[PDB]
RNA sequence: AAGUUUACCACUGACCGAUAUGUGGUAUAUAAAUGGUCGGGUUGA
RNA sequence: AAGUUUACCACUGACCGAUAUGUGGUAUAUAAAUGGUCGGGUUGA
């Protein structure tokens, strides 16, 4: 994988992990982002999950919005598609690379975040949330294991 | 010289170049802004005086930004004397080493502008209106005559 | 697909302090990314 | 101190064009610094 691409992920890793908690894959069919490589083992890679439910995730994100902060766990964005698509990234997990189907394409090209402000920005929210996931901050009931799942990668 | 440093000028280099349209020194007081050395010729430092007259620059500025246009020609920034300073950023001229008398202190230490980005918006301001200059634009009809100034000290 | 609880840790430039509505980090704090503001301070336009 | 006339050159990301109110550069354009918008285009949530 490269920084900033997307990807579809194999059936397998699903299966394999039973969480009931991550955003559905779709078989092989849900977008996911990789944001960047986990710090202390290198092969294992921190992926956030797409969603083009924006009706439903611009409520989420005004939530924080009207209140005058920034939302974090949700960041909103047109493509190079030019369709908007949620990242969301307070469902982001782990994986390897044995895991990854392939690339997601736009006409056979690698469709990719090519606005490095637009990646910077989800960087950063991405290292805000997966530091305060460490933690122990839940921001639903329903929040995937994460850290069992990290464990399982550890091969 | 070093980068972003404030220095005191000779009065020498004033009365060498003998040009009625630089900044009169006001004999060794006058602080100048030493912005970048010269892309052609080492050696050649380019400067930029400064006035406490901000009520006059102000006025200027707003020229400008009034039309919504930034303003190059003038720059006023609190320098960390903590008083603010009109960049004559129009009144540029180059220099070499021989006629920098010494660093513009305060209590003894070197007075400079630490805030790297307004350093960096002066350093963008000054090329573009030295980029002018040498193209022959005059911002004001007393302009000082740089290249005069310029080719004396290629020697 | 559904699901909707923002924590903690440091940092904020003449120099000496302080500080978040600013900066970044994720168990680390000699890191990273900021450089505003307030008090002191201050030859010089 | 007084003095108050903003030019030109390129650049604006799946891909192909275009563009400044955006980006930077200063005689250079395989540079630099941006990455919005419009038209085309588009397996997948
Ligand atoms: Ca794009
Ligand atoms: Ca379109
Ligand atoms: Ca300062
Ligand atoms: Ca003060
Ligand atoms: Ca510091
Ligand atoms: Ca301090
Ligand atoms: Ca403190
Ligand atoms: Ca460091
Ligand atoms: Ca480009
Ligand atoms: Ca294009
Ligand atoms: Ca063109």
């Amino acid at each position: 994988m490269i920084r900033n691409g997307f990807y579809i992920i194999k059936d397998r890793f699903f299966s394999d992990m039973s969480d009931p908690y991550l955003k559905g894959n779709k078989k092989q069919n849900r977008p996911h982002y990789y944001c960047f490589e986990d710090s202390n083992y290198n092969g294992i890679y921190w992926m956030i999950p797409l969603s083009s439910r924006i009706d439903k995730y611009k409520k989420i994100v005004s939530k924080r919005t009207g209140k005058g902060r920034n939302c974090d766990i949700i960041h909103i964005v047109k493509l190079d598609d030019s369709h908007e698509s949620a990242f969301l990234i307070q469902d982001m997990f782990p994986i390897s690379d044995k895991y990854i189907e392939r690339e997601y394409t736009i006409a056979g090209n690698h469709l990719r975040l090519t606005s490095e402000h637009a990646a910077k920005e989800i960087e950063q929210k991405a290292r805000k949330v997966l530091g305060m996931l460490k933690r122990g901050i839940k921001f639903t009931p329903t929040q995937p294991d994460i850290q069992k799942i990290y464990e399982r990668l550890q091969q």
